[PDB]
């Protein structure tokens, strides 16, 4: 996160790490055994962390599980990056408390100007690379379609919509990717690809996930 402020430990509860000996992506978590993140960040040998805070320090409240299975969506694009969701089963359900709780799926999509909160452990340099060690959280609202396809135009598709600041500054980045972008106390997004972090006019892009909510019902209910 560029331009953004420390959350505080545990007042995101919903956040994860996707671990594997690093912290490679951020995630949601849905309900005590499932956790939604980015297709493209999928790999095997994942260890979820949630009750997070300092990524580098055992502070209390975390709980470490490793994913049973990772389901990419099967529809997803790796090169136009459309469908950027997959879904994780835990090995075992996690102890949901106020430090750990899920979030809810959205049973509408919301609207421009919608004021959403973003969080992850990504990178804080819009021109070089500084990871922090606690996580950290960004406002930022949903812009309107024509501005997010006048800034990408031809690579917007109706499963993405555009978040953030046109002035630069402020923005999600590497490292966020399949983290939560929560408005209204429902998950409306995760964090897929942006050109560059925080470049003026280059919004962050995320996937449109009230357009999956049958999906990862009917994918949860079968598995
Ligand atoms: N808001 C933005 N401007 C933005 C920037 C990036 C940058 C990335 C990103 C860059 C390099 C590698 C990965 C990556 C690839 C595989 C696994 C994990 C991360 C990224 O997600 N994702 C992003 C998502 C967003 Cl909205
Ligand atoms: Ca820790």
């Amino acid at each position: 996160i560029v331009g953004g402020y420390t959350c505080g430990a545990n007042t995101v509860p919903y956040q994860v790490s996707l671990n594997s000996g690093y912290h490679f992506c951020g995630g949601s978590l849905i309900n005590s055994q499932w956790v939604v993140s980015a297709a493209h960040c999928y790999k095997s040998g994942i260890q979820v962390r949630l009750g997070e805070d300092n990524i580098n320090v055992v502070e209390g409240n975390e709980q470490f599980i490793s994913a049973s299975k990772s389901i990419v969506h099967p529809s997803y694009n790796s090169n136009t990056l459309n469908n950027d969701i997959m879904l994780i089963k835990l090995k075992s359900a996690a102890s949901l408390n106020s430090r750990v709780a899920s979030i809810s799926l959205p049973t509408s999509c919301a609207s421009a100007g919608t004021q959403c909160l973003i969080s992850g452990w990504g990178n804080t340099k819009s021109s070089g690379t500084s990871y922090p060690d606690v996580l950290k959280c960004l406002k930022a609202p949903i812009l309107s379609d024509s501005s997010c396809k006048s800034a990408y135009p031809g690579q917007i598709t109706s499963n993405m919509f555009c978040a953030g600041y046109l002035e630069g500054g402020k923005d999600s980045c590497q490292g966020d990717s399949g983290g939560p972008v929560v408005c209204s106390g429902k998950l409306q997004g995760i964090v897929s690809w942006g050109s560059g972090c925080a470049q003026k006019n280059k919004p962050g892009v995320y996937t449109k996930v009230c357009n999956y909510v049958s999906w990862i019902k009917q994918t949860i209910a079968s598995n």
